[PDB]
């Protein structure tokens, strides 16, 4: 079960266990993402993971709130962008 | 393991893993990352399979081979912002 | 399975992923397509790059500073992937 989908809608891919990686457990964060829309703008309020801002991620079929984009806030960071995802929103 | 995925034609030269496969929500593996391909010309939407992206040429780099398209998105809100779709018979599954 | 691959050097610190390793076309470097934990000292050069048609950037691990490679940067809008990290593989550890 390498496919983690949207535990809503159930039928839409959200990542896979093959772009997960560790930046330091609620919080899975992948390197890529896609069935994905961005609500609003960036934020750095209470951000997780210092330097990074978020930006609110919903399921496109559902509009579950699967987790957040973070974006650098320095061009000397990597990645310059990767997806924080709420563990319980994906199935597995 | 074959978990490279080669230019049929030359053999050698590594396209993409099988790492870098996801589904988006057949004929045509989508793949978030890949090398050794060479772009043919400027992004266009005209008959796109992926709608909100555009499609570019995407050819071997060694032998000139029609492997695929990168996918490139026309919207900011978007996810991924570009991907690689590639016609699986133009692959071949490599243990290396 | 040793998945994580990370600075050897501060051994907790992962900077990339065996799920991230690609072939670009040699034993001393390991390319991949995804890397964390590191900062880019000064700019790109192109001066003695090993891969014709990428400048590389000194990437250090962001915890003790330790030089595990290079981002490679593409000169040419036409070629895939337009980055990677280039690691050299001695300055790594395999991990969970
Ligand atoms: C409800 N809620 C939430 O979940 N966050 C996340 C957003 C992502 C992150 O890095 N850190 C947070 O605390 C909030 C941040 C500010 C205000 C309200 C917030
Ligand atoms: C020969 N040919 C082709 O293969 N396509 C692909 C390009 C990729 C995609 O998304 N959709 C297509 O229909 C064409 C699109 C327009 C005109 C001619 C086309
Ligand atoms: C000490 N040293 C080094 O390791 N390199 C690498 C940088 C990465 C690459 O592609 N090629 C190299 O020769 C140098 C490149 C120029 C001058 C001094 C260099
Ligand atoms: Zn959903
Ligand atoms: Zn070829
Ligand atoms: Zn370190």
């Amino acid at each position: 079960p390498t496919s983690l989908c949207c535990k809503q809608c159930q039928e839409t891919e959200i990542t896979t266990k093959n772009e997960i990686f560790s930046l330091s457990h609620e919080t899975l964060t992948v390197y890529k993402a896609c069935n994905l829309n961005l609500i609003g703008r960036p934020s750095t309020e209470h951000s997780w993971f210092p330097g990074y801002a978020w930006t609110v991620a919903q399921c496109k079929i559902c509009a579950s709130h699967i987790g957040w984009k973070f974006t650098a806030t320095k061009k000397d960071m990597s990645p310059q962008k990767f997806w924080g995802l709420t563990r319980s929103a994906l199935l597995p």
